[PDB]
């Protein structure tokens, strides 16, 4: 009654309980989806640039984005979208990837609308969705029938999506490489969803936000570069999931100008400035990753390599102490399948109708010494009956600290 | 129709159409709500120690904001509230002054509640209520009977403001001091507000993003420290208006913890995080004044002086023109009544219903190679045809653009 009716069932965020949790012992923090090791040189000191160079730069910029960024922007990924890009009508820099998502759906989604959210999510789609007036409509990714399993064999299935689709619906909500699961979707997949959407005449809010953490040389492939798309897709990015600079909060919006007309409505009611100097070290950042672009020298050719290994490292740490890992193809990110666990410990402490995982994470935490975060939290309720055996790690990591998992996993592991 | 209704009335921004043309000629720009000389060294070293200083400041702090900074937040404005301020639960960081407000509209006001705004408003409070589902309920601050006018003689009408309330007012949006006005509200004036609030039940949204900027000796008094106030008021502030680096868009609200679990939520379903670094640097910046406080070479003590001068200083290039400026008790502003430029000039070129001040700003552009900015954009529709007769102006300037701008006036005045 004080508070807005728009604030209703989203006032909960079940992060919380475990991070006040984890704090209270002694861990190793494997469900904070950031790096712990610095970014890259280049990135750093562009922002000290940013701060040091032309003292105007503490003012304010142009209100949809400082140039240089919205330049560099349109250039590059115009290229790597094959798509013609102009700054100032098809891009948005917004406040991190949050901010992209939060002013698209804004922009979009009104009492009556449904969004297509596709299990797994991100878990903010589904209160942005319901802040927004429309109607989350969920479809699953489910795991197709070795031990250790693999994000790509997580299926999209052609019938039970179709079925989602109805009049109402407004947009789908597409997130890939996907967090939690590392699914990089596949072109046939993509294809399927443009297809769909092409045929309903539905918005594609496409969250690319891991674009360059992609392994075993899976390729990012974007929706809005399929035929057609991009007049019907909205594609977010992160400075902060492309430079290791999460705290930067940089993101932003590519999208045709009848869409974006409305994002830009939405900003400039909103935030409407975002922060000059973070913006420019982004726009430098960029220019240096374009100039060596597929060079050996550029990060998102040395970066990847680096954290697949920290993943397969991981991977091997946890299988052999009973968690099945399921490879991802990208993302910060991989799950494990905690079944075993479930079967030789049902009954954890918690909760009546506490999932699982959530029961799991917080034993593991007290006794173990190990976080991660139940999968669980990416599943709309109903849901999370079914899909309360995975736990999701964060992989990101410097080396002492692969290595301060590996001797709780040692200690673990005798028993 | 693709669009959600909430857009409905809010896309248009009279801004922009001057901005454009501003930069196709040669203008002194004294629409520029922001300073064109640098920030103070202390400040601009803070950013710079942030961003060089350790590492994981590259990456994501605290939801509601980052300690350092909720923490000498809740001390220094809890001392000068007069207010026990716990950082956790009564201070949360948005993205500037502009993210506070939206997250405060979006947090309270729902389809049906008023809000009331006081006229001039700060031209986002109109959209963002809007956007809300909320009906604005104007009300005029009115001039009351030298040729120099006063800021402070501009009066909120008692019986007036109290007819304003109904059971549908949510929120009254009181700013003080004023932009575009500069009105420094009274204890006397505040007292009357945080009255009829008391009375009717309703929250004071209170924007105090010019706290620091006070001339002539008047007082800034934050009505959320007037007995039993702090329960119902909402208090903004922008770390860009303190200290003169607006690009920094770092802002906060301050406020009794059962209105911000609802600011909260908006701020967790939107942005999550504010910037890192950038709350760094506002966090050491403050500790620098609070250490200082009232002292000599605090900044807070020294800025409020130059800026009076350039105050002073334009007051009088402008008065000898014609121009019949209101002498601001603070804020970054001063409007200055045209009325004579009409009776001398009443037919200059616009649309049919264009407000004079509209087509007088456009014309000086042209001609007098001066920007200011038509105070018809801070009004209700309704009400810019009796308020079409000041402009505003903004001296916060370099000397060397009050220069220019005497340069600007010496050539016209011959006329
Ligand atoms: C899938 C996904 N999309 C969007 C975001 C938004 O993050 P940020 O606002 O910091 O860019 C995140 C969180 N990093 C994410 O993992
Ligand atoms: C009255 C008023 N309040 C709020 C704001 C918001 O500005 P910012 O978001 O940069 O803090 C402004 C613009 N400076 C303003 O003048």
């Amino acid at each position: 009654q004080l508070q807005a009716r728009r604030l209703d069932g989203i006032d909960y965020n079940p992060w919380v309980e475990f991070v006040k949790l984890a704090s209270e012992h002694d861990v190793v923090n494997l469900g904070q989806g950031f790096p712990d090791f610095p970014p890259p040189d280049f990135a750093v000191e562009a922002f000290q640039h940013a701060v040091s160079g032309d003292f105007m730069l503490n003012q304010y910029t142009k209100t949809f984005g400082y140039p240089p960024l919205t330049k560099i922007l349109a250039s590059f990924f115009g290229e790597l979208l094959g798509q013609e890009i102009d700054p100032l009508r098809n891009v948005l820099v917004t406040v991190g990837g949050y901010g992209a998502l939060f002013t698209a759906f804004q922009a979009l989604v009104d009492e009556g609308d449904e969004v297509i959210i596709i299990e797994p999510f991100f878990d903010c789609y589904e209160p942005m969705t319901m802040m927004a007036g429309g109607r989350p409509v969920f479809v699953s990714l489910k795991p197709g029938p070795g031990e250790l399993g693999s994000s790509s064999n997580w299926q999209l299935d052609p019938m039970e999506l179709a079925g989602k689709f109805t009049s109402r619906t407004k947009a789908l909500v597409l997130n890939t490489p996907n967090n939690p699961l590392g699914k990089v979707f596949s072109r046939e997949e993509l294809e399927l969803v443009a297809s769909l959407c092409q045929q309903h005449d539905v918005v594609c809010i496409t969250d690319e936000v891991y674009q360059w953490m992609v392994y075993d040389g899976h390729q990012h492939i974007s929706i809005a570069s399929l035929p057609g798309m991009w007049e019907r897709t909205l594609t977010i990015g992160s400075a902060g999931k492309t430079f290791s600079a999460t705290g930067w909060k940089v993101g932003w919006v590519l999208g045709p100008d009848h869409i974006m007309k409305h994002l830009r409505t939405v900003h400039q009611n909103s935030v409407f400035h975002c922060p000059t100097q973070s913006q420019a070290a982004v726009a430098e950042s960029f220019e240096r990753e374009q100039l060596l672009f597929r060079q050996p020298s550029s990060y998102f050719v040395q970066f990847p390599q680096a954290m697949q290994r920290c993943r397969d490292h991981m991977i091997r740490s946890l299988q052999s102490v009973g968690l099945k890992p399921l490879i991802p193809q990208g993302s910060y990110f991989l799950i494990t399948d905690i079944s075993d666990f479930k079967r030789k410990m049902p009954d954890l402490p918690g909760a009546v109708d506490e999932p699982y995982d959530r029961r799991f994470v917080k034993w593991m935490i007290k006794n173990k010494g190990l976080v991660a975060i139940p999968v669980s939290i990416f599943y709309s309720v109903p849901h999370q009956k079914h899909f309360d055996h995975y736990i999701r790690f964060c992989f990101v990591k410097d080396e002492a600290t692969l290595q301060a998992m590996d001797e709780k996993l040692r200690k673990w592991k005798v028993e």
